[PDB]
């Protein structure tokens, strides 16, 4: 994502673009005028256009455009169709390697050093700025030995000393990872993957929130920089025969995890830890309910997570029949048991069957969070979690059940968001209070499966908010089973 330009203002922006690009050449930059929302610079005619990009919280809105998952599907998008007319041609680099993965600034010697030898592996590596000489850089790698190799930065251009001159410190280390240095006594220096920072053991949970309390920003940005590496491909819900089973016509599933249904078309996605299952839906359209259904029978699903309210836009249809009526979508039929109401979801006993096999019958829980606001996310984590636990011994309580269905708007907002949160938490319960846990990795996870998952910084940081809520009402649970009590 070498595109994206995360400290540069709006006026700095057409300098560059007019200094340094064509008619045609393109960034994109976080807006500086209303935060969490990002923009677009592109030149045109020898003048330079600022297109606002809207972060709801649900997608990445264009102003009077389209609306995508990720800033790199809608370059993506641009870049090779039709249309703003407005060219996406050339995509000027940044220099700026703040936002990357393997770039700490603020480091020093023996800090990077003890950092390598217990968070890294053999190819772990990082960028430090050096102390010694201000302006120059290091680059510490762990191979068992941490070697260090010194970058000079000679008239705006890095160099490790000998060889080719960089234009930036991205460009430096991209090139001895495809061609790796060679030590004097016939070790390489290999660039594997950049040392881990964010993951953390689950107890140190607390301290880790404080600091980023004081920084979230700086995480989330550097994850934002890494969606450029899940362009998969999303042919499928591309088609003719597909475009109106689609909410948003550029949010699509990715076609290597999509649900497919044996008209095999769903705008839905397998979600699988990779270290229970998910199916990370969109809400129901008119004419996809009968798809959905095929959907959760097909999977053998039981346990449905509606995280929209039923009370000035239509997020996700009716699927399912009022409290003790029966309905037929299709070749399935559905019967609403009991409605039971809780103060933050509704929870609803609904029987699943193909019409003509009454042996194929299942109870399918449906729970409706309700309590979720129209713009941003809660501040206490409480209400989420208390309801995440009861859809987790729901869904433990069945013996044959396949994922669980989870579905917001586009789902990849608040989904994402439930998913993520549920993963995290299912290893603290799993494993105890002492197992490592990050953030970030995994939504790079969830979103190597479905595009764009949690979106937001906000989102991002109440995942965090869940996170530390959990380890501390387990904490405190340990703590009462050994308090005197009267």
């Amino acid at each position: 994502r070498r595109w994206f330009h995360p400290n540069i203002t709006g006026v700095e922006a057409e300098n560059l673009l007019l200094t340094r690009g064509v008619d045609g050449s393109f960034l994109a930059r976080p807006s500086k005028s209303n935060p969490g929302d990002f923009t677009l610079s592109v030149r045109r005619n020898g003048a330079v256009t600022h297109i606002k990009i809207q972060n709801t919280g649900d997608y990445y809105d264009l102003y009077g455009g389209e609306k995508f998952a990720t800033l790199a599907e809608l370059v993506q998008y641009y870049m090779e169709h039709h249309g703003q007319v407005i060219e996406l041609k050339y995509p000027l680099n940044c220099a700026d390697p703040t936002s990357e993965r393997w770039f700490h600034g603020h480091l020093s010697g023996k800090e990077a050093e003890k950092l390598l030898t217990e968070k890294g592996k053999h190819g772990s590596f990082l960028v430090r700025e050096s102390q010694s000489h201000p302006g120059d850089f290091v680059l510490s790698v762990r191979t068992s030995k941490v070697t260090h190799v010194m970058i000079r930065c000679q008239e705006l251009k890095y160099d490790v000393g000998g060889g080719e001159r960089f234009d930036s410190l991205t460009d430096l280390v991209e090139h001895y990872k495809k061609n790796p240095m060679v030590e004097t006594l016939g070790t390489v220096l290999q660039l594997k993957q950049p040392l881990n920072t964010t993951r953390i053991n689950a107890a140190e949970i607390e301290s880790r929130v404080r600091e980023l309390s004081k920084g979230f920003w700086e995480e989330f940005e550097t994850l934002q920089q890494q969606e450029c590496k899940l362009l998969y491909s999303r042919k499928e819900g591309q088609r003719q025969e597909n475009k109106n089973k689609n909410r948003y016509k550029n949010i699509l599933p990715f076609d290597h995890t999509r649900v497919v249904l044996h008209s095999d078309y769903i705008n839905a996605n397998i979600i699988m830890p990779e270290f229970k299952s998910y199916i990370a839906t969109q809400g129901c359209l008119q004419n996809t309910v009968n798809d959905f259904w095929r959907m959760v029978f097909q999977e053998n699903s039981r346990v449905i997570v509606m995280t929209t309210k039923e009370v000035g836009k239509s997020k996700c249809v009716k699927y399912w029949p009022d409290e003790y009526a029966l309905k037929e979508y299709g070749v399935m039929r559905v019967r609403n048991v009991k409605e039971s109401a809780a103060h933050d979801y509704t929870l609803r006993e609904l029987k699943l069957s193909k019409v003509g096999q009454g042996n194929t019958e299942r109870t399918v829980w449906q729970y409706h969070f309700r309590t979720w606001p129209d713009h941003g996310v809660p501040s206490d984590p409480g209400g989420v979690l208390d309801f995440l636990e009861e859809v987790h011994h729901k869904q433990e309580s069945i013996m044959d059940a396949g994922p669980v269905v989870v579905h917001c708007s586009a789902g990849i907002g608040r989904t994402g968001t439930f998913i993520v949160i549920d993963i995290l938490i299912d290893i603290i319960r799993e494993k105890g209070v002492d197992c490592d846990i990050d953030v970030p990795k995994t939504i790079q996870m969830v979103r190597s499966q479905r595009s764009g998952m949690v979106p937001t910084e906000a989102q991002y940081r109440f995942i965090y908010m869940a996170v530390q809520h959990y380890i501390e009402t387990l904490q405190r649970r340990i703590e009462e089973e050994q308090k005197s009590k009267r």
